[PDB]
């Protein structure tokens, strides 16, 4: 049942260096990020997967500064997941979708087509002429990813914790993000947790409904 | 298994509107709303769940003009949910989540409660202070509970719609959001598709892993 998951999963403070994903797992997370919703399917994003001792150490200096309560996390983890947003939404990738919408076969015909990207493109330029907020739009998309991606890992029994304490300077200037049109948003080591973890016998703690929630 | 959940969910484009939630389904989506995860648990949101006719009606005037594909969905649907960003992060809210943190039993001694709110506090200040960028990071929060939510409500067994096609001016003015400290950012309809929903039977398009992710 998907709701004792939510109401049993929780962010893991420390992870247990010995103990790996399943080579079946490590799939299984790829699939996670790769399938999320997004607005249009503009799917704005891009995923660093660190599994090996370097890859994971090359994300965890971005855990300097007043960040060192996470450095842990990111190096005992067996995987680590970096969410990057695109930084701006160009034409080729707007072509890169739908014809991948098109390879997939969601369009009978060319008309059909023709009226998706045309759609999308309406849809987008509102954020990127209009607005000039096409950065933030396309964060949320990813932020949306994460959140699918936190109840899915703890579907398939694995720990995990969301991480904003991070330096994105560091991290983007570490992997060359800003050349390649990216910027660094969370980043989410995924493993099991040590006896280290105090938060795993916690009571997990949330508003009342009657606070947060609206019936009409 | 939730990888199925993940690949056969699709954003429904047509409800049948004489299929109600049970009960208890309906007491189930409001358990995901509520125990989402947020950065620092600062749970930055309100929700409204329409499932009334007058309800649903109020929800969809936001659908009117431009947006009117999606005014039929959020009439169709047995349950449409409002999700809302707080427009400033206060004080107030920051003492409200810490005293349920303590309430909920989560610190075992004051020193460890005031450590937890100089912790949020210090957190939140870098975001409204410096930076200026407090209702980003909030509506990112929301953002991360809609991903959450979609894939909590596949798992279930029900169909919904991920919506950012309405007029947040209008869904704003008709519940008196900004009075109250609140903005719309996505609504989303929960139910059981009709036959006129074409998108249940589309097959399901993602960029292929070697564009949108990397290995370390
Ligand atoms: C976007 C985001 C950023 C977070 N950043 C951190 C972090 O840097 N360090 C940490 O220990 N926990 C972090 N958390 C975990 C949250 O504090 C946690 O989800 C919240 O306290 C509720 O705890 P739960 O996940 O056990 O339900 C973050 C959560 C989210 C959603
Ligand atoms: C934030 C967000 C906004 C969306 N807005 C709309 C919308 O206004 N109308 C609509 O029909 N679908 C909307 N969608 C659905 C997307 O088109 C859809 O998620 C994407 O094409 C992937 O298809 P799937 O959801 O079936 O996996 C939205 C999706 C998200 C995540």
């Amino acid at each position: 049942d998907i709701i004792s998951v939510a109401l049993k999963r929780h962010s893991t403070k420390a992870f247990d260096a010995s103990k790996k994903l399943t080579p079946e797992q490590a799939e299984q997370i790829k699939t996670l990020l790769q399938y999320s919703p997004s607005s249009t399917n503009s799917q704005p994003w891009h995923f660093i997967v660190a599994s090996t001792e370097e890859g994971k150490a090359r994300v965890a200096k971005s855990a300097a500064g007043n960040y060192v309560f996470n450095e842990r996390k990111m190096l005992d983890a067996s995987h680590v997941v970096v969410f990057c947003a695109k930084t701006a939404m160009d034409d080729v990738w707007l072509k890169l979708v739908v014809d991948q919408e098109d390879a997939d076969g969601r369009f009978a015909t060319p008309e059909a087509k023709a009226a998706n990207d045309k759609g999308r493109k309406f849809f987008a330029d509102m954020h990127r002429k209009d607005l000039h907020d096409d950065a933030e739009w396309m964060a949320k998309q990813v932020y949306l990813n994460v959140g699918n991606f936190l109840l899915g890992v703890a579907a398939l029994g694995l720990d995990a914790v969301p991480i904003e304490g991070f330096d994105a300077a560091i991290l983007d200037a570490e992997f060359g993000l800003k050349e390649k049109g990216y910027t660094s948003l969370v980043v989410v080591p995924v493993g099991h947790h040590s006896v280290e973890d105090f938060n795993a016998t916690l009571p997990k703690s949330r508003l009342p409904q009657n606070i947060t929630l609206t019936e009409v």
